[PDB]
């Protein structure tokens, strides 16, 4: 077809309507591809961004990554940079991270010549919620895992 998949799930190929599947698994990832852009480059983080981020990981969970290795590098790139946006709200961030563990859970589809994140960005983030001055004076209200 147009792209060739990584790791897509085996059950749905041995579904009985599985013909029907590939033209959905098309047509899902373009819109979320084209909704998920257009929602960050509009700023509408919460209508939009968290609602298409929550297709995405739908997409994984029913259709396996399902998505070109350009497609994957692109994701996981978005999810990191906003991921370590400096001031996000700690619950943003948790719904952004599961995104971004799912898409890099598997290190056998990237080859690390693919992927360069940086670690300063984390570091930031963990100094900020592991260890927070302002937590223990009940300023933060961090959530719970
Ligand atoms: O074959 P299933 O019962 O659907 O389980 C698989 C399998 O898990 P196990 O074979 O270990 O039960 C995969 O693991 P491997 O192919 O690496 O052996 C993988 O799990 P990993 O991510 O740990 O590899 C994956 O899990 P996910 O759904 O997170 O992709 C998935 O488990 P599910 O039952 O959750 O599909």
């Amino acid at each position: 077809r147009g792209f060739v998949p990584q790791k897509e799930i085996v059950y749905n190929k041995l579904l009985p309507y599985a013909e029907r599947l590939d033209a959905e698994s098309d047509l899902q990832l373009a819109q979320i591809k084209c909704n998920l852009g257009r929602a960050v480059q509009l700023q509408e983080l919460w209508p939009g961004g968290l609602f298409w981020t929550r297709k995405l990981s739908t997409y994984i969970r029913l259709y396996g990554r399902k998505f070109s290795k350009e497609d994957h590098v692109l994701f996981i790139k978005l999810l990191y940079e906003l991921v370590s946006i400096p001031k996000l709200e700690i619950s943003m961030m948790q719904g952004f991270a599961r995104l971004l563990i799912n898409l890099l859970k598997k290190k056998e589809l990237l080859s690390r010549a693919d992927l360069e994140l940086p670690w300063r960005p984390l570091y930031d983030m963990v100094e900020r919620i592991l260890y927070s001055k302002t937590e223990h004076l009940g300023l933060n209200w961090f959530p719970n895992s």
